């Protein structure tokens, strides 16, 4: 149920989503997931609702369902907090938000520093991002002060292509090899070459919208549709699952971690009901054979960001 990283401490490989959460719904919803098992959390300041996950996480605590070791709890430094002298306070403010004292691994959310300021996303008059002047390894350099000064056990990225993450690695004078790079991943981008990149690395892929993220902002009819895509659910039926499991089973059995989202009840007790069976060898193969390259999470705004990470290959 859990992978070791490099700091030698145990992250379980399936944890609960929560961008797009909205704040009450998310209180429920985090208590409902410790109640039926889930023991690792995925947070982000930009999602707007740390406080409310903090408010299930100190009550299920005070009601004594859970303690605070056997949490995994993971967080996100915003694109606009890339400057060496935001990041301390962009991570205190979601310890405060979230009413803990450490968290269990913390990422640098995308490679991109974004203009300070109060807007997460700032545009100028004509649509595009705002960048800051700050860069991967000065940012990297910060992360790895929150390490030493106890605020998290462990620090990585996301977002991150392999050339970002080279970088890191070959930093003279690192500190702290990054522990975990988290991605978006499923069949529609099965993500082959960075997994084995990372992978070779001694990094933890974390794969995000493992189920297509259907609730996106800015999805399209068009758009393909893994949860009602007629293969997988011909995959999912020949073993008596959901799609949705067997989507959520899919990255468990390359090695990866997964983090679904729900704040519906019922489907929060699914989802984590994937630890019963094995997809075969031939489902394997079939599920990546569906890729498309296809991506959930790219802002059209970003594209011409100095760090973009998704011009690369991989
Ligand atoms: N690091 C990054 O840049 C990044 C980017 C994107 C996502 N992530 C993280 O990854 C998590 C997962 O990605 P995601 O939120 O994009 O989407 P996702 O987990 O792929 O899909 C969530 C959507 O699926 C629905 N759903 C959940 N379980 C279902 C089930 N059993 N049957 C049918 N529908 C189901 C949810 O509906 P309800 O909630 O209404 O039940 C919601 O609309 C995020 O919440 C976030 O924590 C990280
Ligand atoms: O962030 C999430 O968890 C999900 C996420 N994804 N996207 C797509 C993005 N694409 C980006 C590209 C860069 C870039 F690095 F390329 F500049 C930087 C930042 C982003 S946000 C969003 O627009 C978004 C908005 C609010 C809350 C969460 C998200």
């Amino acid at each position: 149920s859990r992978i070791l990283l490099n700091n030698g401490a145990k992250m379980p490989i399936l944890g609960l989503g929560t961008w797009k959460s909205p704040p009450g719904q998310v209180t429920e919803a985090v208590k409902v997931a410790i109640d039926v098992g889930y023991r690792h959390i995925d947070c982000a300041h930009v999602y707007q609702n740390e406080n409310e996950v903090g408010v299930a996480i100190q009550e299920k605590l005070r009601e004594q369902v859970v303690k605070r070791e056997e949490l995994f709890i993971v967080s996100k430094l915003w694109c606009t907090y890339h400057e060496k002298g935001l990041v301390k306070g962009a991570c205190q403010k979601t310890l405060s938000d979230l009413k803990l004292d450490y968290l269990d691994l913390y990422l640098i959310h995308w490679p991109a520093g974004f203009k300070p300021g109060k807007e997460f996303f700032p545009l100028d008059e004509s649509g595009n991002v705002v960048p800051s002047d700050t860069n991967i390894l000065d940012t990297w350099a910060a992360m790895e002060e929150l390490v030493d000064e106890g605020l998290v056990k462990a620090i990585g990225i996301s977002n991150f292509n392999h050339l970002q993450v080279e970088m890191i690695l070959n930093k003279p004078g690192l500190k702290y090899k990054p522990a975990v790079n988290q991605i978006e991943c499923h069949p529609y981008l099965t993500q082959e070459k960075l997994i084995q990149y990372c992978q070779s690395k001694g990094i933890v892929v974390t794969a995000y919208s493992p189920l297509g993220s259907p609730d996106r902002p800015w999805a399209k009819p068009e758009d393909p549709s893994l949860l009602e895509d007629p293969r997988i659910k011909a995959i999912a039926a020949k073993h008596n699952k959901t799609t949705a499991q067997v989507l959520i089973r899919f990255p468990m059995q390359r090695n990866l971690v997964v983090i679904p989202k729900s704040v519906t009840p019922e489907r929060i007790a699914e989802n984590f009901k994937v630890f019963d069976f094995e997809l075969s060898s031939q489902d394997m193969t079939t599920l990546l054979s569906y890729n498309r390259n296809w991506r959930v999470c790219a802002l059209l705004s970003c594209t011409s960001h100095k760090d973009y990470p998704f011009h690369e290959e991989f």
